[PDB]
């Protein structure tokens, strides 16, 4: 028993208690192709958002296997066998299943997932000017029980990780010219990511051995999607420590970057929403498509909560602008969503982590969408000792340090 529907009748975020043995239909289990390879079965958790439960040896062509490099960095962690039954990618289903209904138990969640599904990566695909078209690789191909193949526009995919099994991110297809996560329009995410490992710190209140709470991890990776969806990533040339990192975990590390360089990127992202907006304004045709150029400039003015004269043309609205931008950049943060679960987490972004545990968070007797590993009513609801690795040592078994 695992849980996910402590409170109603179904899950609120995630559309079907998936079973990865539940036949393929074509609509939200398929077997699909990123834009080569082998089709890879995929399950749609909700509108805009595909789960790949897979090791990643798709996205980068030159990571296209597992095996380890000569003995790699301090911290890292590789198991060529992890992910390759079905067992597994059926408790990797449950597991981020799982998360995202965790994630979405708190209103920061809430906020935050609906950021993500509103932020469709922008059509700016056309070589020329005035027409509006999809860039190919924001999109994936879905093929249907007969075999036809259909081309479906999404904003977030998460997979398996790739050889090093620890090596969390978020990241995208590149264009030709144009910087997608730096220009306003956004781009298909794709978050390497497991739920049956997490990560080792200590803390005093001797020192204990504490591990980081999954959910945690899955929503610092979802506040780099956001602002990858908005295209207002921050430059990783800015930083080592990334201020782009600094940002996503917030809280006292945020405050580092100085707030005169705040007001100087915000500036440029605003300008960046203006040149949106008037391509937006510009634009005679589309192609794609049997929607209407009509329709598809209105979902843009929903993304970016653009101000629509008489005249229907568009125009970036100054406070509508800071507000989407604080949101994405100073509300949804890491230091928050410890705030919103009460979990104990590394208080800068800078710690160590000291080691490497395999999990199991389905049960609902190890971990639970209210409660984490914390459970309520139990000796591990007091002093975070769901967390501690010593009391709590059934559900942690530690695999290196
Ligand atoms: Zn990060």
């Amino acid at each position: 028993s695992s849980g996910l529907v402590p409170r109603g009748s179904h899950m609120q975020f995630v559309n079907k208690q998936f079973n990865y043995k539940d036949p393929v239909n074509g609509v939200d289990i398929a077997y699909i192709k990123i834009p080569q390879m082998q089709p890879v079965k995929a399950f749609k958790i909700h509108n805009k958002i595909w789960v790949i439960p897979e090791r990643d040896t798709f996205t980068n062509p030159e990571e296209g296997d597992l095996n380890p490099p000569p003995e790699q960095v301090p911290v890292s962690y590789y198991d060529s066998t992890y992910l390759s039954t079905d067992n597994e990618k059926d408790n990797y289903l449950k597991g981020v299943t799982k998360l995202f209904e965790r994630i979405y138990s708190t209103d920061l969640g809430r906020m935050l997932l609906t950021s993500i599904v509103r932020g469709i990566p922008f059509w700016g695909g056309s070589t020329i000017d005035t027409e509006l078209k999809v860039i190919d690789t924001n999109c994936i191909n879905v093929i249907q029980p007969d075999g036809s193949y259909r081309s479906e526009e999404l904003n977030l995919v998460i997979i398996g990780p790739s050889a090093d099994i620890i090596q969390f991110e978020c990241k995208s297809f590149g264009h030709e010219v144009l910087n997608l996560t730096r220009n306003g329009y956004g781009s298909t995410q794709y978050i390497r990511f497991s739920p049956d490992f997490t990560f080792g710190f200590e803390e005093s209140l001797g020192a204990g051995k504490f591990a980081t709470d999954p959910a945690v991890t899955l929503a610092h990776e979802l506040i780099h999607a956001g602002h990858r969806l908005y295209g207002i990533a921050i430059n990783p040339n800015r930083v080592e420590v990334s201020f782009e990192e600094l940002r996503t975990f917030g809280g006292h590390d945020a405050k580092f970057i100085d707030s005169l360089q705040e007001n100087e990127f915000r500036l440029y992202y605003y300008n960046k929403f203006k040149d949106i907006a008037s391509t937006l304004n510009k634009a005679k045709s589309i192609v794609g498509t049997t929607a209407s150029l009509q329709y598809m400039k209105n979902v843009f003015k929903e993304k970016y909560l653009l101000s629509e004269d008489t005249s229907g043309k568009f125009s970036v609205d100054k406070l509508k602008f800071d507000k989407l931008y604080k949101m994405l950049t100073e509300i949804y943060t890491e230091d928050n969503f410890v705030k919103f679960f009460k979990v104990l987490n590394r208080k800068t972004y800078l710690n160590f982590d000291k080691a490497v545990f395999k999990i199991n968070i389905v049960p609902k007797v190890n971990y639970t969408i209210y409660d984490g590993f914390n459970l309520r009513n139990t000796n591990l609801a007091a002093n975070f000792n769901g967390q501690n690795t010593e009391i709590n040592n059934m559900n942690f078994t530690k695999l290196k340090n």
